[PDB]
């Protein structure tokens, strides 16, 4: 009976892990893990297991999400239709968290399924919805859920996740459509001030952007200085600095600044050379000064015995398209249209 | 008096709706000639509109494309000041319309607002799932393919609706095929070969199968196979269609690998008589036409049915998916030529329609 505080104290975990204010979760987790022991009723018991997984996805830990999801899986026909649901949405982040976005898709939809019969909501579930549906590029869709996400989180008053689904929208309208609806979206970013933890991070990403969009717009002057804002506020060396460099050296090679265009190349090289993850990211920016700063000679050679070979290993993407469009744009610049079209024919066999 | 007059023309055309979802052709005759001695009579603003978006469904159902636009154009402007089901009749109606016009990503992109309305107004459409995977295959997208015939085979099982299950079971091995595992593809469709004589348009059925069972055969090099699977699925072919227009193109094919022209020459002929006759297979006749210039047509008269005939048609209707059939035939002809230069210009235009 006294395991009865527990069944609520469960619940105030539950409201902890969905608001993720991390500084209770960790009070709550700590605190029941020593009372977790003594109560052994299985309905309060998966209880707890189930928001464990909901804590390993904050804790970000996939490899023991992946053990106690696959621990819970047998498990699953005897649960409560509330405790059903939170196995379908921890193996939906899971898959989100493994870029498994269309299976992560499959689970989500069961969660919003489930979530309605029994009268429950949840405005992260929406926002994952619709972030499964962006990764998966499925627009009309996305907006859908992005939008009553946005709608929940204003009256939940969290700024952080406000800027998120407004990044969100404002990427999709990007992707395929005009860009002064995706620019006010951004530049009411911009506007907001409410500070907060990371804040520096999304408004990085926001800049970032921005100065693609410009860039697209042929508006060199003002890419730049977003480019140069988004590099300030990054703290990281993750694949998106990589990207900023690479955009702003292309803008600096556009305002006839070769010698700015060659250092920020070099620091990109420099700092690509640091780890294996982005090994991918480090020969565009080789391709990048071999093409502006090399012979043409050397342009081909380096894009025929180095780049080709190296996207042997999964460079499937637009990295292998590149090299071959490049190649092909290389030859038939020189009226040397036959070389020209054998590459121009691998394109084609590429987007198969 | 008047009032009951509408009353009961809302209930009958409820019932047209559903004759028009669960495609009962019968039903659905029945109450169309049944409402135009009724639909004179209401002049209700609302139920009038709600009765010429369904006779869009029954456009689509009689497939006639022609009068399908001129419901839809002379909705066009003002349908956003309707019931908001009437807008996702429209929408749907307008992604059918795409799609009977081949022209796929202009009918998903309504397809999908259409979806997004009905999340909206909580009202869903198993048939719809089906239609977005089948536009989803026909631009190669197989993934998502995959991912709404899903939806649609356990809408089509709750509904239990066996016939239309075997549809999607069709359209799972089709993207199967298009993945190169041609091996899980044939037993998907030989377990349809057992299914099919459940049914009553079993010869359609199988007619189907083995089509695609003999295009599989075709892309390993068993040409031998592909013949005789695609000729046992046209004696079956009673009926002149667009299935029939694909079976007959595609065994033509076969009969080119097998140095069997005079066969080869004989089938075109057949399949472009059989697409001058309706004009909804436009698409198929130029694409057969192709054939008959490629190989029993001298190469500059060839390429002048390609430069002045297939693209100004595939031009006009955004069918990009065959203007691109006909711009690598084009730059693979120059190529042949040593025009590489006029080639090359080929190979930059097919690239575009692939972004």
């Amino acid at each position: 009976d006294v395991e009865e505080d527990v069944k609520g104290k469960l619940d105030e975990w539950l409201n902890a892990l969905v608001h993720l204010d991390k500084q209770q979760v960790e009070r709550i987790y700590e605190e029941l893990q020593g009372e977790m022991k003594h109560v052994l009723d299985f309905e309060i018991i998966n209880y707890y297991k189930l928001l464990y997984t909901r804590y390993l996805i904050m804790k970000r830990d996939i490899s023991a999400l992946e053990e106690e999801l696959d621990k819970l899986k047998k498990v699953y026909k005897k649960y409560s239709p509330f405790q059903k649901l939170l196995y379908m949405y921890g193996r939906g982040l899971l898959c989100c968290l493994q870029y498994r976005w269309k299976d992560g898709l499959d689970y989500l939809l069961k969660t919003e399924v489930m979530a309605k019969e029994q009268g429950y909501h949840e405005t992260g579930l929406y926002y994952n919805i619709a972030l499964a549906y962006t990764h998966l590029d499925i627009h009309h869709l996305a907006i859908h859920f992005v939008n009553m996400a946005l709608e929940g989180f204003r009256s939940e008053a969290k700024a952080r996740n406000i800027i998120n689904c407004q990044i969100l929208i404002a990427v999709s309208y990007t992707e395929k459509g005009q860009y002064e609806e995706a620019l006010k979206m951004y530049e009411s970013i911009l506007r907001e001030a409410t500070s907060f933890a990371d804040k520096d991070v999304l408004l990085a990403i926001t800049l970032s952007n921005m100065g693609s969009i410009y860039y697209k717009k042929g508006k060199y002057q003002q890419a730049k200085k977003y480019y140069l804002d988004s590099l300030q506020l990054q703290k990281q060396i993750d694949l998106n600095y990589l990207d900023t460099i690479y955009e702003m050296a292309l803008v600096c090679i556009k305002l006839e600044e070769l010698e700015e265009a060659r250092t920020l190349i070099d620091k990109g090289i420099d700092a690509a050379k640091q780890e294996e993850r982005f090994n991918a990211k480090l020969y565009l920016l080789l391709m990048l000064r071999y093409k502006y700063f090399e012979e043409a000679k050397d342009y081909k050679a380096f894009l025929e015995n180095e780049a080709i070979p190296l996207y042997k290993s999964a460079g499937n993407k637009i990295e292998l398209k590149k090299v071959y469009v490049e190649l092909a744009e290389h030859f038939s610049s020189l009226s040397r249209f036959e070389e020209s079209n054998r590459y121009y024919r691998l394109v084609i066999d590429l987007m198969n």
